[PDB]
């Protein structure tokens, strides 16, 4: 199962209270990951509300990181937005 969230909504979740972004048309809550993320908070938060696939892939991110991302998958991008 998965919950679908609208890009509208995701754009509201783009700051300290909620840092969510699209990667590969899925919604990753990194809100409680800001401090943890070795790349720093601002790098995600800058793209948050938007898609960051290109950045995520440009950075490579280890298999383990990709796997860890699943732990933050809170939903998919709504098909209306896809
Ligand atoms: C999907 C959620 C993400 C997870 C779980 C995650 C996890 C990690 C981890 C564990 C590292 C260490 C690199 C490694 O060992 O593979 C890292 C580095 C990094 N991440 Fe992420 N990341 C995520 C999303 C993003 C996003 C959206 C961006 C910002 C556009 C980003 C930018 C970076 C940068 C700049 C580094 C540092 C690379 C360096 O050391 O030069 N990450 N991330």
């Amino acid at each position: 199962a998965v919950k679908y969230y609208t890009l509208e909504e995701i754009q509201k979740h783009n700051n300290s209270k909620s840092t969510w972004l699209i990667l590969h048309y899925k919604v990753y809550d990194l809100t409680k990951f800001l401090e943890e993320h070795p790349g720093g908070e601002e790098v995600l938060r800058a793209q948050a509300g938007g898609d960051a696939t290109a950045n995520f892939e440009a950075v490579g991110h280890s298999t383990d990181a990709r796997e860890l991302s699943k732990t933050f998958i809170i939903g998919e991008l709504h098909p209306d937005d896809r």
